[PDB]
């Protein structure tokens, strides 16, 4: 009654940035609301029109891993104290931050301190962020994990048993980090079940199991759910392949991440009608998948207006990250620039808009306002939205974001972004050793990724000549596609950058960066 319902809805691996061709070419789509003029998006585009449209939401790091990290702790990815993190990342040694990156068992998190403000708390679908030690033992199916073949039949008793009994794990080992509730989860993404048959999205088995959570919910009780969907991640949904979407809409409905099961899904459309429906509205059949969900937020809407509680719960629909032009796990926009919309019938006016510069770091920050909690341990990165949500604040909250990925740190503001790069030791010798470093299906290369993964460094390098410049400024009004680095030629202005970047890395103890702050 007093403190309001929060439904946090995450889709992975999708840019804000509209497609304006009728063939796509291989990239995702945003939804509807974000300008996007070949999809089918209804429910979640009148969310968005009845509530706040934010037009430079950003995140800190554009990966996985880090990103999820954030949204959960209002921390900056860099600060994590994860056990996989910190032996990568010895203390005095700068960090190469992609997905390695977890909640600590001992450290406060969203859910954790939603919990003890007397929210019940839920969590569905892909986590990426939970026990990487773990994780490990899930890629390899060693124990507590059991073991099948990449192509084995999940409807064979003794491999659909297997692959459930791998699920039910993760669903205990979620709900130690905070959560009264875990289903439909998966561990991190599709590649980790190492199974082809259960290679594929499905939208309905992690919907039921949201709408089982809200189910149970007393309904004076509040509640946080966080929503999180493997889609569009790779293998991406869009995909055509012999007239048909095997990893979406044309995939198995009874495979799923737990294996085989024929759960009753009748009060979505069926797969082939929401196809159906995409084709006869002229719209793009490759991005139907985004109709798919579409149907999925609906019957969450629905579920919330039938126990009473819709008016008094805050929708949030946004993604983890982009992934426009293989910008993923770059500083680029393509990486950074994320869909966000918040509804909220009795704390947000329809209609409404903000463009300053917003950022993952601030979801938690503001939850915990809205929650009533003033008391917390770990220090938050992040701003309270509350005063843009109510439409106080229609100014800039900050002066300028702050951004980490691998190798790479930066800053921008409304009109320039600065990008730097500096080697971890280990990078460091190979290059003096004048040797190339072993890539991806052989493409060796000069000079580090950001990233340890090759196949997400050499996908990001491909076509971006500036990749590798140590130093990259770009001019934002006279140079949108960032193609001209400009630290050359506008040296003050770099100097002003690094001023910010470094007021931002000095606040990370025993963690070094270049020259910026030595050894
Ligand atoms: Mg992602």
């Amino acid at each position: 009654n007093k403190k309001p319902n929060i439904v946090f809805i995450l889709t992975d691996d999708q840019s804000s940035i509209p497609i304006n061709k009728p063939h796509s070419a291989g990239e995702s789509r945003p939804f509807g609301f974000n300008g996007d003029k070949y999809v089918h998006t209804p429910i979640i585009d009148e969310l968005a029109k009845n509530g706040m449209i934010f037009s430079n939401a950003t995140v800190s790091t554009p990966v996985c891993s880090a990103s999820r990290y954030s949204i959960l702790t209002g921390r900056y990815a860099g600060r994590s104290k994860g056990s996989v993190f910190m032996k990568l990342h010895p203390k005095g040694k700068m960090t190469r931050v992609e997905n390695n990156v977890e909640l600590e068992e001992d450290q406060d998190n969203l859910a954790k301190l939603l919990q003890k403000a007397g929210y019940k708390t839920g969590f569905v679908g892909k986590s990426h962020i939970i026990d990487h030690n773990l994780l490990h033992k899930q890629e390899k199916q060693l124990p507590p994990f059991k073991s099948y073949d990449k192509k084995a039949n999940p409807k064979d008793p003794e491999v659909n048993k297997a692959i459930h009994h791998n699920h039910e794990i993760w669903c205990k080992r979620i709900q130690d980090f905070g959560f009264d509730y875990a289903n439909g989860v998966y561990a991190a993404n599709l590649r980790e079940l190492f199974n082809d048959s259960i290679n594929v999205h499905n939208v309905e088995w992690k919907n039921k199991a949201a709408l089982d959570f809200i189910d149970q919910v007393d309904k004076e009780e509040p509640f946080f759910l966080y929503y999180s969907e493997t889609i569009p991640h790779g293998p991406a949904p869009w995909i055509r392949r012999g007239g048909k979407y095997p990893y979406g809409l044309d995939s198995n409905p009874s495979f799923n991440g737990e294996g085989y099961d024929n759960n009753d899904y009748s009060y979505l459309p069926s797969r082939d009608k929401i196809k159906e429906e995409v084709k006869r509205l002229n719209k793009d059949v490759d991005h139907a998948w985004l109709t798919w969900f579409d149907y999925a937020v609906g019957a969450v809407v629905k579920k919330l207006k039938e126990k009473g509680v819709y008016e008094n719960t805050l929708i949030v629909i946004t993604s983890d990250h982009g992934n426009f032009d293989y910008e993923k796990a770059t500083l680029y926009e393509g990486g950074l620039e994320v869909p966000l919309a918040m509804h909220w019938p009795n704390g947000i006016k329809p209609n409404s808009t903000y463009d300053g510069m917003v950022q993952n770091i601030d979801f938690t920050p503001t939850f915990l306002e809205l929650a009533g909690v003033t008391k917390v341990k770990d220090s938050i990165d992040g701003l309270s939205l509350t005063n843009v949500l109510a439409g106080k604040e229609k100014k800039e909250i900050r002066d300028y974001l702050f951004f980490e990925i691998g190798l790479a740190r930066g800053v921008r503001t409304k009109d320039w972004k600065y990008i730097a790069v500096r080697y971890d030791e280990a990078s460091q010798r190979i290059v003096d050793s004048g040797k190339m470093f072993k890539g991806y299906k052989g493409h060796d290369h000069k000079l580090p990724h950001y990233v340890r993964n090759g196949h997400l460094g050499y996908y990001g390098a491909k076509d971006h000549p500036l990749y590798f410049d140590k130093n990259q400024l770009f001019n934002r009004v006279t140079d949108p596609e960032e193609t001209k680095n400009l630290y050359n030629i506008n040296s003050k202005k770099a100097d002003e950058m690094k001023k910010k970047l470094l007021e931002k890395l000095v606040t990370f103890p025993d963690r070094p960066f270049g020259e910026f702050i030595n050894k």
